[PDB]
């Protein structure tokens, strides 16, 4: 059995009415012996906030157990680690795994709006660019909205990672150019932890 | 025990033919009780025998580490041909075969647009070049920049991104000094896919 630890999610820590919750997937668990028990400990503490999920079974007759842990907003904005100890006795090895955020200053993401080009105006929809760049940690999350009312017709790119040690991306929203030589004004919206209140916006218009 | 890990060709090895685009077969946790590993080749089925397996490089984990290494036709990569490697070790319970190939699909066209700097950026000393790459099929892919005909290599570059119409998108972004920008100076995209003509294009871009 091996096991696989993720992250709270960027959205999930950023905005307190969320609950981040730390995600620890064993995708190896078999028929036999399959008593996988989870402790989990907040910077060596031992915790007693988690919930076990039931197991799912896929096409390779293999089981995957899932143990889910609440985090709090600030423990894991501050750095602390979680450890998932995985007690099973499929084998014998107490496989333990460790997360937490990435260490170092937090670098306040800049957010520029990108026109779509002259040469594209041709095609019958065109492509709205939102460039974030100068971030760190990599965890961040983007949106698209328009008159309040969010757009879905958006693709993001990973993080990259900058020459000076930052992060940037681009988010592509792509509308129709009746919409945008209609007027209409879409937003930018980004969430990172060195934003002022963890959100900015920025505004693209004809 | 034994892993076998298959790689593709870089993408502009495969779309100039000057360059010679290779497939990869690497091996690794060859323990010393059977260091001997086979390599058979297959393309689309036919076994192939021009590969050139390297000996035998032990590493400093008691393992050893043995590749070889296919070079293709730049015209069997671009139609879809179907690279295999057989490995084979006495102390594997069945010979591992590991197939790579180009992305099955029609190829699209990539557009290429070419973003000036934001005027809230201006105010900085370093000002963001963007290239939009969008529309293309498959992944392989090849963006880089230059002005006066001489590489730029201040540039990152975005992966491909799987977009909504099944093609893919990616942005490639040029930090230059604002002093260059405003100087006049034009700044270049160069792109490189198979669904180019000549495998190539350029977008220029520069202070209108
Ligand atoms: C003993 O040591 C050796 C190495 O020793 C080395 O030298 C000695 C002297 C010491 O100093 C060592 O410290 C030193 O490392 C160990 O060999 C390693 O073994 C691991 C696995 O156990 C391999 O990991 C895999 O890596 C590949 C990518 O490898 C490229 O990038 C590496 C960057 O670090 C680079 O080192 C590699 O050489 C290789 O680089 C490429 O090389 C080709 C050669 O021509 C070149 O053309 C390329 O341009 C070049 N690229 C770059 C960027 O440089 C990675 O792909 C693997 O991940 C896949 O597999 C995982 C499961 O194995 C899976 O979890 C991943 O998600 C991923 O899954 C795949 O994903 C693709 C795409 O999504 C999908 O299509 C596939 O289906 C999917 N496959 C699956 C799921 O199976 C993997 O991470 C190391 O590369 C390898 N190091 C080497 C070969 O140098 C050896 O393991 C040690 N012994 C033991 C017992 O562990
Ligand atoms: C029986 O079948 C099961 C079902 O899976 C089948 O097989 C799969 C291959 C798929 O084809 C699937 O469709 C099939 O149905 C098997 O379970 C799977 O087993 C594999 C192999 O063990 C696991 O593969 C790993 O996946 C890791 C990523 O997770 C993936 O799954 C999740 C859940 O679907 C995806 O979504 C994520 O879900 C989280 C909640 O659980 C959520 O919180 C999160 O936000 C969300 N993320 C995203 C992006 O959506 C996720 O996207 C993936 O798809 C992957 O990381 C593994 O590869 C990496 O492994 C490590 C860990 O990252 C990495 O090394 C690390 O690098 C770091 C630097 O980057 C270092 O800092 C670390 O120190 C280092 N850690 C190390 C070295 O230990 C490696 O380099 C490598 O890149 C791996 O690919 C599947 O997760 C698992 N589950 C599923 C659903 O597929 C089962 O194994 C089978 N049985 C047997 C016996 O094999």
């Amino acid at each position: 059995p091996s096991v696989f630890l993720f992250p709270p999610k960027p959205k999930d820590t950023l905005m307190i009415s969320r609950t981040p919750e730390v995600t620890c997937v064993v995708v190896d668990v078999s028929h036999e012996d399959p008593e996988v028990k989870f402790n989990w400990y907040v910077d060596g503490v031992e915790v007693h906030n988690a919930k076990t999920k039931p197991r799912e079974e896929q096409y390779n007759s293999t089981y995957r157990v899932v143990s889910v842990l609440t985090v709090l907003h600030q423990d894991w904005l501050n750095g602390k680690e979680y450890k998932c100890k995985v007690s099973n006795k499929a084998l014998p090895a107490p496989i333990e795994k460790t997360i937490s955020k990435a260490k170092g200053q937090p670098r306040e993401p800049q957010v520029y709006t990108l026109p779509p080009s002259r040469d594209e105006l041709t095609k019958n929809c065109v492509s709205l660019t939102c460039l974030v760049k100068g971030f760190y940690p990599c965890d961040i999350a983007v949106e698209w909205e328009s008159n309040g009312q969010p757009e879905n017709n958006y693709k993001t790119t990973p993080p990259v990672l900058d020459s000076d040690g930052s992060f940037f991306l681009y988010s592509k929203l792509t509308v129709d150019k009746s919409r945008w030589q209609q007027g209409n004004v879409f937003s930018c919206s980004v969430m990172h932890e060195a934003l002022h209140n963890h959100y900015t916006q920025k505004s693209l218009s004809l």
